[PDB]
RNA sequence: GGGGCGAAAUGGCCUAGACCAUGCCCCUUGGCAAACCCAUUCGACCGGGUUUGGGUCUUCUGACCUCGUAGUCCGCGCUCAGCGGACUUCGACCA
């Protein structure tokens, strides 16, 4: 989205002031990619010194 | 100098008791372990002096290496390092 003002004047008559407000919807490339992954063994074993 | 004692050795007093005389108990603190210096056979030779000695970041409070001291639950499992590991405390040149 993007707003712009055509502000536009007349000929050699009268002088007045017009905003004129219009927006248009811009594109864009995507977003990133967010990674957060994670991978490991299972388990083993309950000894402890060893 | 500073204290202690009437015990403990005896003598006065000496049912008992508490004090006395000589009379006997301690302090004159102590230790650092390293590195370097002189004159010369122009080092061998004993003796002396200087820089360090738990240590840094803000050695201010407070923390970051290390340990020492204790109390508390503790694991009989979860984490890539792994592991046996957790939390709170006081001290840290040496007798």
């Amino acid at each position: 989205l993007e707003e712009h003002y055509y502000s536009r004047k007349t000929c050699g008559s009268g002088g007045g002031l017009s905003v004129q407000r219009t927006g248009y919807p811009q594109t864009d490339p995507p977003v990133f990619k967010a990674v957060n992954s994670f991978e490991r063994a299972p388990l083993i074993v309950g000894d402890h010194v060893h």
